[PDB]
Protein backbone atom coordinates (compact mmCIF):
# COMPACT_ATOMS: atom_id res chain seq x y z
CA UNK A 1 0.00 0.00 0.00
CA UNK A 2 1.17 3.85 -1.00
CA UNK A 3 -0.08 4.94 2.01
CA UNK A 4 2.12 3.36 4.32
CA UNK A 5 5.29 4.02 2.67
CA UNK A 6 4.12 7.99 2.56
CA UNK A 7 3.66 7.76 6.73
CA UNK A 8 6.83 5.49 6.64
CA UNK A 9 9.07 8.18 4.97
CA UNK A 10 7.41 11.10 7.06
CA UNK A 11 8.43 9.36 10.56
CA UNK A 12 11.81 8.34 9.29
CA UNK A 13 12.60 11.70 8.00
CA UNK A 14 11.75 13.28 11.58
CA UNK A 15 13.48 10.88 13.23
CA UNK A 16 16.91 11.52 10.97
CA UNK A 17 15.82 15.20 11.79
CA UNK A 18 15.96 15.30 15.01
CA UNK A 19 19.28 12.53 15.43
CA UNK A 20 21.10 15.04 12.98
CA UNK A 21 20.14 18.04 15.12
CA UNK A 22 21.19 16.71 18.19
CA UNK A 23 24.54 14.64 16.54
CA UNK A 24 25.83 17.58 14.36
CA UNK A 25 23.61 20.92 15.54
CA UNK A 26 26.20 22.30 17.71
CA UNK A 27 29.27 21.88 15.11
CA UNK A 28 26.79 22.26 12.27
CA UNK A 29 24.04 25.04 13.30
CA UNK A 30 22.98 26.40 9.43
CA UNK A 31 22.40 23.09 8.21
CA UNK A 32 21.43 21.18 11.35
CA UNK A 33 20.75 24.07 13.89
CA UNK A 34 16.95 23.54 13.68
CA UNK A 35 14.38 20.43 13.14
CA UNK A 36 13.27 22.49 10.03
CA UNK A 37 16.94 23.07 9.00
CA UNK A 38 17.51 19.38 9.39
CA UNK A 39 14.73 18.54 7.39
CA UNK A 40 15.74 20.67 4.54
CA UNK A 41 19.16 19.75 4.65
CA UNK A 42 18.18 16.11 4.71
CA UNK A 43 16.30 16.76 1.93
CA UNK A 44 19.14 18.03 -0.10
CA UNK A 45 20.55 14.96 0.90
CA UNK A 46 17.64 12.56 -0.38
CA UNK A 47 18.27 14.45 -3.51
CA UNK A 48 21.01 13.99 -3.89
CA UNK A 49 22.49 17.25 -4.45
CA UNK A 50 25.87 18.11 -3.11
CA UNK A 51 25.40 15.71 -0.47
CA UNK A 52 29.03 14.53 -0.18
CA UNK A 53 31.17 17.47 -0.83
CA UNK A 54 29.16 19.85 0.41
CA UNK A 55 27.48 18.37 3.36
CA UNK A 56 29.19 15.06 4.71
CA UNK A 57 33.13 15.80 4.09
CA UNK A 58 32.88 19.17 6.09
CA UNK A 59 30.88 17.37 9.13
CA UNK A 60 33.27 14.27 8.75
CA UNK A 61 36.32 16.35 9.23
CA UNK A 62 34.60 17.16 12.91
CA UNK A 63 32.73 13.98 13.21
CA UNK A 64 34.71 10.93 10.99
CA UNK A 65 31.70 8.27 11.90
CA UNK A 66 29.07 10.80 10.07
CA UNK A 67 29.12 8.40 7.26
CA UNK A 68 27.37 5.36 9.28
CA UNK A 69 24.54 8.13 9.53
CA UNK A 70 24.44 9.42 6.20
CA UNK A 71 24.88 6.83 3.81
CA UNK A 72 21.94 4.41 5.39
CA UNK A 73 20.04 7.04 5.52
CA UNK A 74 20.55 7.70 1.57
CA UNK A 75 19.89 4.41 1.05
CA UNK A 76 16.65 4.00 2.85
CA UNK A 77 15.67 7.48 1.58
CA UNK A 78 16.12 6.46 -1.78
CA UNK A 79 15.08 3.13 -1.96
CA UNK A 80 11.66 3.92 -0.10
CA UNK A 81 11.00 6.89 -3.34
CA UNK A 82 11.28 4.29 -6.52
CA UNK A 83 8.89 1.35 -4.41
CA UNK A 84 6.92 4.89 -3.67
CA UNK A 85 6.61 6.48 -6.95
CA UNK A 86 6.11 2.93 -8.62
CA UNK A 87 3.86 2.35 -5.73
CA UNK A 88 1.01 5.14 -6.91
CA UNK A 89 1.51 4.76 -11.01
CA UNK A 90 1.28 0.63 -10.90
CA UNK A 91 -1.81 1.24 -7.91
CA UNK A 92 -3.93 3.00 -10.71
CA UNK A 93 -3.29 0.55 -13.32
CA UNK B 1 -2.51 9.73 -21.74
CA UNK B 2 0.22 10.90 -22.59
CA UNK B 3 -0.41 13.89 -24.59
CA UNK B 4 -2.03 15.32 -20.93
CA UNK B 5 1.05 14.82 -19.17
CA UNK B 6 3.73 16.53 -21.54
CA UNK B 7 1.14 19.83 -21.52
CA UNK B 8 0.38 19.98 -18.03
CA UNK B 9 4.28 20.41 -17.63
CA UNK B 10 4.46 23.17 -20.08
CA UNK B 11 1.84 24.87 -17.98
CA UNK B 12 3.29 24.61 -15.05
CA UNK B 13 7.02 25.49 -15.90
CA UNK B 14 5.51 28.69 -17.61
CA UNK B 15 2.86 29.29 -14.21
CA UNK B 16 6.61 28.19 -11.76
CA UNK B 17 8.89 30.63 -14.04
CA UNK B 18 6.05 33.86 -14.15
CA UNK B 19 5.83 33.32 -10.05
CA UNK B 20 9.79 32.75 -9.77
CA UNK B 21 11.27 35.55 -11.87
CA UNK B 22 7.76 37.67 -10.02
CA UNK B 23 8.98 36.53 -6.57
CA UNK B 24 12.99 36.31 -6.66
CA UNK B 25 13.29 38.44 -9.60
CA UNK B 26 14.28 41.96 -8.22
CA UNK B 27 16.71 39.93 -5.53
CA UNK B 28 18.30 37.29 -8.15
CA UNK B 29 18.34 38.40 -11.75
CA UNK B 30 20.96 36.53 -12.79
CA UNK B 31 18.75 33.20 -12.07
CA UNK B 32 15.16 34.90 -11.98
CA UNK B 33 15.14 38.26 -13.80
CA UNK B 34 13.34 37.12 -16.77
CA UNK B 35 10.63 34.37 -17.88
CA UNK B 36 13.59 32.69 -20.38
CA UNK B 37 16.36 32.58 -17.35
CA UNK B 38 13.52 31.02 -14.77
CA UNK B 39 12.17 28.65 -17.18
CA UNK B 40 16.17 27.54 -17.71
CA UNK B 41 16.87 27.84 -13.77
CA UNK B 42 13.81 26.05 -13.25
CA UNK B 43 14.51 23.29 -15.23
CA UNK B 44 18.01 22.75 -13.84
CA UNK B 45 16.52 22.84 -10.73
CA UNK B 46 14.60 19.58 -12.15
CA UNK B 47 17.36 17.94 -12.67
CA UNK B 48 18.18 18.60 -9.02
CA UNK B 49 21.39 20.10 -10.29
CA UNK B 50 23.09 22.30 -7.65
CA UNK B 51 19.74 23.28 -6.78
CA UNK B 52 20.29 23.41 -3.17
CA UNK B 53 24.24 24.68 -2.48
CA UNK B 54 23.95 26.65 -5.48
CA UNK B 55 20.28 28.59 -6.07
CA UNK B 56 17.62 27.52 -2.82
CA UNK B 57 20.04 28.42 0.23
CA UNK B 58 21.24 31.51 -1.57
CA UNK B 59 17.62 32.79 -2.25
CA UNK B 60 16.86 31.53 1.75
CA UNK B 61 18.93 33.88 2.89
CA UNK B 62 17.10 36.84 0.95
CA UNK B 63 13.79 34.74 1.06
CA UNK B 64 13.71 32.30 4.12
CA UNK B 65 10.56 30.62 3.16
CA UNK B 66 11.67 30.02 -0.52
CA UNK B 67 11.62 26.57 0.62
CA UNK B 68 7.89 26.67 0.21
CA UNK B 69 8.06 27.25 -3.62
CA UNK B 70 11.30 25.02 -4.76
CA UNK B 71 10.49 21.95 -2.80
CA UNK B 72 7.20 21.28 -3.92
CA UNK B 73 8.12 22.39 -7.38
CA UNK B 74 10.51 19.25 -7.28
CA UNK B 75 8.47 16.76 -6.10
CA UNK B 76 5.92 17.74 -8.80
CA UNK B 77 8.72 17.90 -11.77
CA UNK B 78 10.38 14.79 -10.58
CA UNK B 79 6.76 12.60 -10.44
CA UNK B 80 5.76 14.10 -13.60
CA UNK B 81 8.82 13.35 -15.07
CA UNK B 82 8.72 9.18 -14.52
CA UNK B 83 4.89 9.28 -14.89
CA UNK B 84 6.24 10.92 -18.88
CA UNK B 85 8.86 8.48 -19.37
CA UNK B 86 7.38 5.64 -17.81
CA UNK B 87 4.00 6.62 -20.13
CA UNK B 88 5.44 6.30 -23.43
CA UNK B 89 6.72 3.62 -22.84
CA UNK B 90 3.79 1.42 -21.47
CA UNK B 91 2.15 2.93 -23.83
CA UNK B 92 3.34 1.25 -27.25
CA UNK B 93 3.18 -2.59 -26.11
CA UNK C 1 15.63 -4.00 -30.22
CA UNK C 2 18.22 -2.98 -27.40
CA UNK C 3 21.15 -3.03 -29.96
CA UNK C 4 19.70 0.11 -32.09
CA UNK C 5 19.33 1.84 -29.22
CA UNK C 6 22.94 1.53 -27.56
CA UNK C 7 24.24 2.64 -31.52
CA UNK C 8 21.98 5.50 -31.89
CA UNK C 9 23.13 6.50 -28.60
CA UNK C 10 26.88 5.96 -29.91
CA UNK C 11 26.14 7.96 -32.90
CA UNK C 12 24.39 11.26 -31.18
CA UNK C 13 27.23 11.38 -29.24
CA UNK C 14 29.59 11.77 -31.71
CA UNK C 15 27.61 14.08 -33.41
CA UNK C 16 27.04 15.74 -30.44
CA UNK C 17 30.46 16.01 -29.28
CA UNK C 18 32.25 16.93 -32.36
CA UNK C 19 29.39 19.66 -33.07
CA UNK C 20 30.73 21.04 -29.49
CA UNK C 21 34.32 20.98 -30.28
CA UNK C 22 33.31 22.95 -33.61
CA UNK C 23 31.00 25.49 -31.62
CA UNK C 24 32.88 25.57 -28.15
CA UNK C 25 36.11 24.34 -28.66
CA UNK C 26 37.94 27.41 -28.96
CA UNK C 27 36.74 29.72 -26.51
CA UNK C 28 36.20 26.55 -24.05
CA UNK C 29 39.11 24.21 -24.87
CA UNK C 30 39.57 22.38 -21.81
CA UNK C 31 35.95 21.06 -22.00
CA UNK C 32 35.70 20.96 -25.80
CA UNK C 33 38.86 21.67 -27.44
CA UNK C 34 38.68 17.99 -28.51
CA UNK C 35 36.49 15.26 -29.71
CA UNK C 36 37.45 13.27 -26.45
CA UNK C 37 37.39 16.14 -24.12
CA UNK C 38 33.97 16.77 -25.74
CA UNK C 39 32.79 12.60 -25.54
CA UNK C 40 34.02 13.20 -21.91
CA UNK C 41 32.22 16.56 -21.03
CA UNK C 42 28.84 15.57 -22.97
CA UNK C 43 28.93 12.42 -20.45
CA UNK C 44 29.46 14.61 -17.43
CA UNK C 45 26.55 16.74 -19.19
CA UNK C 46 24.26 13.25 -19.57
CA UNK C 47 25.49 12.27 -15.47
CA UNK C 48 23.39 15.73 -15.26
CA UNK C 49 26.40 16.52 -12.88
CA UNK C 50 27.56 20.25 -12.37
CA UNK C 51 26.01 20.58 -15.46
CA UNK C 52 24.56 23.44 -15.42
CA UNK C 53 26.13 25.76 -12.95
CA UNK C 54 29.97 23.86 -14.00
CA UNK C 55 29.10 24.11 -17.58
CA UNK C 56 26.56 25.67 -19.33
CA UNK C 57 26.62 28.80 -17.40
CA UNK C 58 30.00 29.93 -18.14
CA UNK C 59 29.24 28.73 -22.00
CA UNK C 60 26.33 31.09 -21.81
CA UNK C 61 28.24 33.76 -20.69
CA UNK C 62 30.50 33.97 -24.00
CA UNK C 63 27.46 31.81 -26.49
CA UNK C 64 23.70 32.95 -24.80
CA UNK C 65 21.87 30.05 -26.68
CA UNK C 66 24.37 27.30 -25.93
CA UNK C 67 21.09 26.38 -23.92
CA UNK C 68 19.38 25.33 -27.28
CA UNK C 69 22.32 22.55 -27.58
CA UNK C 70 22.53 21.14 -24.17
CA UNK C 71 19.06 20.71 -22.88
CA UNK C 72 17.42 18.60 -25.72
CA UNK C 73 20.80 16.96 -25.81
CA UNK C 74 20.14 16.24 -22.00
CA UNK C 75 16.08 15.57 -22.76
CA UNK C 76 17.41 12.78 -25.86
CA UNK C 77 20.20 11.14 -23.89
CA UNK C 78 17.89 10.99 -20.49
CA UNK C 79 15.24 9.71 -22.04
CA UNK C 80 16.90 6.84 -24.32
CA UNK C 81 18.94 5.44 -21.67
CA UNK C 82 16.08 4.75 -19.18
CA UNK C 83 14.07 3.03 -22.44
CA UNK C 84 17.39 1.01 -22.98
CA UNK C 85 18.14 -0.13 -19.36
CA UNK C 86 14.96 -1.05 -18.95
CA UNK C 87 14.97 -2.65 -22.67
CA UNK C 88 17.96 -4.73 -21.71
CA UNK C 89 16.37 -5.74 -17.83
CA UNK C 90 12.57 -6.36 -20.09
CA UNK C 91 14.35 -8.23 -22.89
CA UNK C 92 15.49 -11.48 -21.07
CA UNK C 93 12.26 -11.84 -19.30
CA UNK D 1 18.07 -13.73 -8.03
CA UNK D 2 18.68 -10.79 -6.34
CA UNK D 3 21.21 -12.10 -3.48
CA UNK D 4 23.70 -12.38 -6.21
CA UNK D 5 23.50 -8.94 -6.93
CA UNK D 6 24.38 -7.41 -3.56
CA UNK D 7 26.64 -9.42 -3.54
CA UNK D 8 28.69 -8.94 -6.56
CA UNK D 9 28.15 -5.36 -5.90
CA UNK D 10 30.29 -5.49 -2.68
CA UNK D 11 32.77 -7.66 -4.73
CA UNK D 12 33.02 -5.16 -7.31
CA UNK D 13 32.85 -2.31 -4.62
CA UNK D 14 36.02 -4.18 -2.77
CA UNK D 15 38.15 -4.80 -6.15
CA UNK D 16 37.52 -1.31 -7.23
CA UNK D 17 38.74 0.28 -3.86
CA UNK D 18 41.79 -1.95 -4.06
CA UNK D 19 42.69 -0.90 -7.51
CA UNK D 20 41.45 2.95 -6.48
CA UNK D 21 43.41 3.15 -3.43
CA UNK D 22 46.38 1.65 -5.42
CA UNK D 23 46.10 3.38 -8.54
CA UNK D 24 45.12 7.03 -7.13
CA UNK D 25 46.06 6.59 -3.47
CA UNK D 26 49.50 8.20 -3.23
CA UNK D 27 48.53 12.03 -5.69
CA UNK D 28 45.09 12.08 -3.92
CA UNK D 29 45.25 10.31 -0.27
CA UNK D 30 42.27 12.43 1.09
CA UNK D 31 40.00 10.39 -1.80
CA UNK D 32 41.81 7.54 -1.84
CA UNK D 33 44.69 6.87 0.80
CA UNK D 34 42.36 3.96 2.32
CA UNK D 35 40.33 1.29 1.71
CA UNK D 36 37.68 2.63 3.53
CA UNK D 37 38.37 6.49 1.81
CA UNK D 38 37.91 4.77 -1.12
CA UNK D 39 34.76 2.88 -0.19
CA UNK D 40 33.67 6.29 0.47
CA UNK D 41 34.41 8.58 -2.32
CA UNK D 42 33.45 5.39 -4.65
CA UNK D 43 30.36 5.44 -3.43
CA UNK D 44 29.81 9.03 -3.93
CA UNK D 45 30.60 8.33 -7.72
CA UNK D 46 28.10 6.19 -7.77
CA UNK D 47 25.83 8.83 -6.78
CA UNK D 48 27.00 10.78 -9.12
CA UNK D 49 27.69 13.73 -7.31
CA UNK D 50 30.05 15.57 -7.65
CA UNK D 51 31.81 13.00 -9.42
CA UNK D 52 33.66 14.92 -12.50
CA UNK D 53 33.87 18.45 -10.97
CA UNK D 54 35.10 17.06 -7.78
CA UNK D 55 36.89 13.95 -8.16
CA UNK D 56 37.91 12.63 -11.58
CA UNK D 57 38.63 15.78 -13.35
CA UNK D 58 41.62 17.05 -10.54
CA UNK D 59 42.56 13.29 -10.94
CA UNK D 60 42.86 12.88 -14.68
CA UNK D 61 45.36 16.58 -14.41
CA UNK D 62 47.40 13.88 -12.42
CA UNK D 63 46.16 10.94 -14.08
CA UNK D 64 44.74 11.66 -17.58
CA UNK D 65 43.47 8.25 -18.08
CA UNK D 66 41.59 7.59 -14.98
CA UNK D 67 38.62 8.46 -17.12
CA UNK D 68 38.94 4.81 -18.54
CA UNK D 69 38.43 3.50 -14.69
CA UNK D 70 35.61 5.62 -13.67
CA UNK D 71 33.29 5.72 -16.43
CA UNK D 72 32.77 2.26 -16.47
CA UNK D 73 32.68 1.51 -13.10
CA UNK D 74 29.74 4.33 -13.13
CA UNK D 75 27.96 2.57 -16.18
CA UNK D 76 28.58 -0.42 -14.12
CA UNK D 77 27.37 0.51 -10.06
CA UNK D 78 24.28 2.79 -12.05
CA UNK D 79 23.59 -0.56 -14.18
CA UNK D 80 24.05 -2.99 -11.50
CA UNK D 81 22.02 -0.56 -8.71
CA UNK D 82 18.56 -0.29 -11.01
CA UNK D 83 18.47 -4.09 -11.82
CA UNK D 84 18.83 -4.64 -8.06
CA UNK D 85 16.21 -2.22 -6.35
CA UNK D 86 13.41 -3.48 -9.73
CA UNK D 87 15.00 -6.81 -8.72
CA UNK D 88 13.87 -7.33 -5.08
CA UNK D 89 10.16 -5.18 -5.92
CA UNK D 90 9.12 -7.92 -9.16
CA UNK D 91 10.89 -10.23 -6.39
CA UNK D 92 7.98 -10.04 -4.49
CA UNK D 93 4.86 -10.56 -7.16
C1 LIG E 1 10.92 17.03 3.77
C2 LIG E 1 10.37 18.23 4.53
C3 LIG E 1 11.11 19.52 4.25
C4 LIG E 1 10.65 20.71 5.08
C5 LIG E 1 11.52 21.94 4.89
C6 LIG E 1 11.30 23.03 5.92
C7 LIG E 1 12.44 24.04 5.96
C8 LIG E 1 12.22 25.15 6.96
O1 LIG E 1 11.19 25.20 7.62
N1 LIG E 1 13.19 26.07 7.08
C9 LIG E 1 14.43 25.99 6.29
C10 LIG E 1 15.66 26.22 7.12
O2 LIG E 1 16.82 26.24 6.31
C11 LIG E 1 13.05 27.21 7.98
C12 LIG E 1 12.66 28.43 7.15
O3 LIG E 1 11.29 28.35 6.78
C13 LIG E 1 12.91 29.74 7.92
O4 LIG E 1 11.96 30.71 7.51
C1 LIG F 1 10.90 23.46 -20.05
C2 LIG F 1 11.82 24.64 -20.22
C3 LIG F 1 13.17 24.27 -20.81
C4 LIG F 1 14.08 25.47 -21.06
C5 LIG F 1 13.39 26.60 -21.78
C6 LIG F 1 14.31 27.51 -22.59
C7 LIG F 1 15.32 28.32 -21.79
C8 LIG F 1 15.73 29.59 -22.51
C9 LIG F 1 16.80 30.42 -21.80
C10 LIG F 1 17.00 31.76 -22.45
O1 LIG F 1 16.20 32.18 -23.27
N1 LIG F 1 18.09 32.48 -22.10
C11 LIG F 1 19.06 31.99 -21.11
C12 LIG F 1 18.76 32.49 -19.72
O2 LIG F 1 19.80 32.15 -18.82
C13 LIG F 1 18.32 33.81 -22.65
C14 LIG F 1 19.14 33.80 -23.94
O3 LIG F 1 20.21 32.86 -23.85
C15 LIG F 1 18.30 33.47 -25.17
O4 LIG F 1 17.21 34.39 -25.24
C1 LIG G 1 30.94 8.37 -23.71
C2 LIG G 1 32.39 8.17 -24.13
C3 LIG G 1 33.39 8.83 -23.19
C4 LIG G 1 34.84 8.73 -23.65
C5 LIG G 1 35.79 9.54 -22.78
C6 LIG G 1 37.17 9.73 -23.36
C7 LIG G 1 37.94 10.85 -22.68
C8 LIG G 1 39.33 11.04 -23.24
O1 LIG G 1 39.76 10.32 -24.13
N1 LIG G 1 40.08 12.04 -22.71
C9 LIG G 1 39.55 12.91 -21.65
C10 LIG G 1 39.83 14.36 -21.91
O2 LIG G 1 39.40 15.17 -20.82
C11 LIG G 1 41.45 12.27 -23.14
C12 LIG G 1 42.39 11.67 -22.11
O3 LIG G 1 42.42 10.25 -22.25
C13 LIG G 1 43.81 12.22 -22.25
O4 LIG G 1 44.74 11.22 -21.84
C1 LIG H 1 29.40 0.21 -0.48
C2 LIG H 1 30.31 1.06 0.38
C3 LIG H 1 29.56 2.10 1.20
C4 LIG H 1 30.45 2.91 2.13
C5 LIG H 1 31.39 2.06 2.95
C6 LIG H 1 31.84 2.67 4.27
C7 LIG H 1 32.68 3.93 4.17
C8 LIG H 1 33.58 4.11 5.38
C9 LIG H 1 34.40 5.39 5.39
C10 LIG H 1 35.42 5.40 6.50
O1 LIG H 1 35.69 4.38 7.12
N1 LIG H 1 36.03 6.58 6.78
C11 LIG H 1 35.73 7.81 6.05
C12 LIG H 1 36.69 8.05 4.91
O2 LIG H 1 36.49 9.33 4.33
C13 LIG H 1 37.06 6.65 7.82
C14 LIG H 1 36.51 6.97 9.21
O3 LIG H 1 35.49 7.96 9.13
C15 LIG H 1 35.95 5.73 9.90
O4 LIG H 1 36.96 4.73 9.95
NA1 LIG I 1 21.27 13.06 -9.83
NA1 LIG J 1 24.13 16.28 -8.75
NA1 LIG K 1 25.55 17.85 -8.23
Amino acid sequence: GVGSVAALLTVVFYIAAVMATNLYGATFPEWFGDLSKSLYTLFQVMTLESWSMGIVRPVMNVHPNAWVFFIPFIMLTTFTVLNLFIGIIVDAM
